[PDB]
This record gives C-alpha cells, sequence and structure tokens, in this order.
C-alpha cells in the first residue's frame, strides 16, 4: 500500500521531508503517530511526512 502527496510540503527541519504534490511514498513507520517515516519513490529521500498530506494510491 503506497501513498501519494496531496499538496507541496517544505520540511521545517532535517527530520521532516520536503515533497511535491503527486510524489509517491513507501511508508516505513506509521504506528508512531500521525507523522509517518516515508521514502520518496521519486527521489529516494527519507524523512517524516504529515499523514494528512498523503492518501493511499
Ligand atoms: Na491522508
Amino acid at each position: 500500500t503506497l501513498f501519494v502527496a496531496l499538496y507541496d510540503y517544505e520540511a521545517r527541519t532535517e527530520d521532516d521531508l520536503s515533497f511535491h504534490k503527486g510524489e509517491k511514498f513507501q511508508i516505513l513507520n506509521s504506528s508512531e503517530g500521525d507523522w509517518w517515516e516515508a521514502r520518496s519513490l521519486t527521489t529516494g529521500q527519507t524523512g517524516y511526512i504529515p499523514s494528512n498530506y498523503v492518501a493511499p494510491v
């Protein structure tokens, strides 16, 4: 189950990940809260993303 970005997002710190609308992710840890550790299938970068900015594909 893959996820896609709904809006652009600029990370505030090194811990979150910036991304563009339409970018897709594999989710690495969702059980930690509403911010999920994810990997971009476009760039390969990794970081936390807000789960309310993605939807399942
Ligand atoms: Na969502």
